This record gives C-alpha cells, sequence and structure tokens, in this order.
C-alpha cells in the first residue's frame, strides 16, 4: 500500500480555487500509486477568519453538499480514497470537519474534538468521537491538527483499530513534525499529517507535511513553504502486530485499571 | 530551582560498591546546586538477572532496608531529595521499586506498573498507582523505565499535579531521549530521566540521562557511556498554569468523554 498527502495552500474564501488545485494534487498522488490520499484541514474555506459569517456562508453540509460531491467525483475519476479537511455546516451549526470517500462514494466524517485558539468563536466542538474507517485493505483512523497535541486522540484511533491515521493539519507551532513520529511509535501506527502552507491574513503556516512509521521513522517530508504531495509505501502487517519484543505486547500490557486515577 | 540526574554504572549484585558510587555522584550534584536528585532503575543490585533466587538473596526492605537507610543518610547528610531505582522485598514478593528519600527521613515509594520483558519473571506488578509526592516546595511524580512509553504514565502523574517527573531507567533501545521531551511538552512538566550506563552480563544500556521542559527543550543530556551528572534549573510557574495561549489551556482542553472508547 502508499500512502499520499496532498500539502497546498488553500485561498480563503474561495473554495472554486480550492476544488480545483486539490484535484490537480490529488491526480498527481493517484499517478505516483497512492491509494488513499490525505489533503488539509480546512481545504477548501481557508482558516484565518475574521467573522464567523465569511466562513457560515460558505460552507457545505457533509454529505449533500458541494465539497463533498466535488471529492466523490474526484475519487471515482482517480480510483483514490480521500481524507480532507473541511467546514461543515450542520444547521445553525459549523464543525471543523474532515470527509472520507472512496471510489463507491462517502464513508463518513470526523468532526474535530480540540478546537483550537480562535477555532472556539466560529466552531462546535466535535461530537461523533475518534472514528476509523474500514477500506477493506486498510482501517484509516481520522484526527484534525491540534488533535496531534493530546496522546488520547492518537491512542483511541489506534485502540479501535486504525492501520493508519489521517491526519488534516493547519499547523502553526514548531512541534507536531518532532512529535509526530513518537505518536506513530507508541501506537505502532503509521501516521500521515498533511500541513498548509502559505501565510493567511498574518498567521504563517509550517508546511513539514509528513508520514511517520510506526518505528518512528519518517518516511516522507515536505518543505516549509511549497505545495506538494508526498507518498510512501507501507507495511501493514508492521502495524496489526503490537508485539515489541517476544514478551511484549503494547496492548496487552497497558493497564487503564491505574490510568488518569 | 535545580533538579538533577546521576547516571551510573551499576554492578550486578554489589550494593556496597553501588551504594559507595550513588553517594559520590549524589554529592556531585548537591554541590552544583540541585534539591532534587535522580538515580537509575534499580541502581543496588543491577538489572540483569538470571534467577529470581539471586536477587531475592539481596533485595533489600522500604523503608527498614540497607539501600533506604543508605539514601536517608546520604540526604540528611546532604540536604537533598532523592529519587531512586530500588529492588523491594515485600515479604515473600519483589518489586522493581524507586523510593523518595528527604532530609527528614523516607517519604514514599512507587511500584513498576509496566513490567518489562523478563522482569515479570522475579518481580510483581507494581499496586501502588502513580503517585505524586509533595515535598512542599515541589511536586515530584514518580515512573520507571518501560513506564515512559505508554503516555498514559505521564499523564496521570501531571494530572495529579507533578511539577516534574522522576524517571529511573535502564534503558536499552533507543527511543526514551526523543520521546521524554514530548512527555513533557504534552503534560506542561519537566521530566528527569537518569539512565544508567555499562554492560551487564553483556546486555548493553545506553545512557543519554536527560532533563527535559514543558516547551519541549533538552536542558541537560549525558553521554552513551560515561558516569556523570546533569543539573538544570526548572521553572515552576512554567508547569503549573497549564495554558499554551489565551484561548487553550491543556487540562480543561481534555475531552476524556472520548478518550479509549
Ligand atoms: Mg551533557
Amino acid at each position: 500500500v502508499k500512502v499520499a498527502y496532498v500539502q497546498m495552500n488553500p485561498q480563503i474564501l474561495e473554495p472554486d480555487k480550492n476544488y480545483s488545485k486539490a484535484e490537480k494534487l490529488i491526480k498527481e498522488a493517484s499517478k505516483q500509486g497512492a491509494q488513499l490520499v490525505v489533503l488539509p484541514e480546512l481545504f477548501d474555506t481557508g482558516y484565518n477568519f475574521e467573522t464567523r459569517e465569511e466562513v457560515f456562508e460558505i460552507a457545505q453540509k457533509i454529505p449533500e453538499g458541494e465539497t463533498t460531491t466535488f471529492l466523490m467525483d474526484v475519487a471515482r475519476d482517480t480510483g483514490v480514497y480521500i481524507v480532507a479537511g473541511t467546514a461543515e455546516k450542520d444547521g445553525d451549526v459549523l464543525y471543523n470537519s474532515a470527509v472520507v470517500v472512496g471510489p463507491r462514494g462517502f464513508i463518513g466524517k470526523y468532526r474535530k474534538i480540540h478546537l483550537f485558539y480562535r477555532e472556539k468563536f466560529f466552531f462546535e466542538p466535535g461530537d461523533l468521537g475518534f472514528r476509523v474507517f474500514d477500506l477493506g485493505f486498510m482501517k484509516v483512523g481520522v484526527m484534525i491538527c491540534f488533535d496531534w497535541f493530546f496522546p488520547e486522540s492518537a491512542r483511541t484511533l489506534a485502540l479501535k483499530g486504525a492501520d493508519v491515521i489521517a491526519h488534516p493539519a493547519n499547523l502553526v507551532m514548531p512541534y507536531a513534525p518532532r512529535a509526530m513520529p513518537i505518536r506513530a511509535l507508541e501506537n505502532k501506527v503509521y501516521t500521515v499529517t498533511a500541513d498548509r502552507v502559505g501565510e493567511e491574513r498574518g498567521l504563517k503556516f509550517i508546511g513539514k507535511s509528513l508520514i511517520a512509521s510506526p518505528k518512528a521513522e519518517v518516511l516522507s517530508m515536505a518543505s516549509e513553504t511549497e505545495e506538494e504531495v508526498g507518498v510512501a509505501e507501507i507495511d501493514l502487517s508492521l502495524v496489526r502486530n503490537k508485539r515489541i519484543n517476544d514478551l511484549n505486547d503494547i496492548f496487552k500490557d497497558r493497564r487503564e485499571e491505574y490510568y488518569f486515577r
């Protein structure tokens, strides 16, 4: 299996422009043999809003709306599964979500559980929990951006059977790229952090999209500033066997009775 | 406030020799200003036992045994607090323990919750939970070796108000030195990993003792091979206030409803 990130530079409040850029890059990930392609957080809308009104205006329902139906169309055409960050309109409320689509259609969604900084003024805290989606050939867990900061995000997805954690991000702190391989190691999963690049109303994002292995190896890493795709080969038996030596299994050894109490 | 690790090379089954080495190094640390000094896991007995009988023969009681007695004397005489790893005899049972001793005497013990590899043939799994010890001027959490691998260990300690996690270790894998700064960051806590060095019945330990900070900065780090002390100044404001920005407080932001389920 090959997995891929798409590191792009979303244009704030311009979904058509972002649909165009994303298709172009998903097509190149597909040309490169990717079977699963991960896009950044909020790829359709951009990130740095001044008011909720400008995002609410453009934000789409899932699965009914344009971004899901767009991504279905690209999945169908390219034969890839896609995890993508999107602003989700749900009645009068907005979430910071990721959609999972396949060539056969919509698979499901995740709503960001740990909101970061000014996201608290715009978005409602995610309310679907940490979900894992079975694509047949692999189980894919989804978390978004600041979810990386809490070890419980990746751990919950790993317990739930994720082979790979798809991680749409709009990273601003320098830490996540160094921390991601530790997340991968401690759960014995692959992690695919699709970061954005660019500068948006004074806010500069760090890029450095990366794929990490269960041995904390960095299989692919992106620049700080360029749009690009990164594809890495993954070993599905290297993750599904939680043995770390012949006497320890990382899930058998956890002792939940002593945690957080 | 200054904290330290003592990185040393325990001689297997030679507690006299190890007490003597510990005393020289604790005093080097005490001279350099350290108020808290952390020693390696099983510093008195050594690690690489072939039979339970050989460690049972020499393993000491806590607090009345020779190791705790030794440590109380050193701490009475240096004015320091000491966290040290020690094989604990408790009746007819053995624990892989850490003791905390101050100038007053014995403050308390921690029993290693996550046993590693062959340890399960000698020791019982720890049964006192993850404990935080109030020294007045600081709260010290304690975990041992492989406890690092489970994010839940440091997280339990940090939630219980630990300002610093004292971490006696005998590392053989290379990952802990790379992970500890992420444990420090994700909990906004200081961590003190006191590793051993040496080769013990052919098993090589990796040294690389380190002190990490709440910003993922490594403040002090030791060699692969040499016996040494490392001392660093810690800022308690930087741990106690869990705010990473005006809108995010890492403990208020945890959403336990979605963790591990
Ligand atoms: Mg050094």
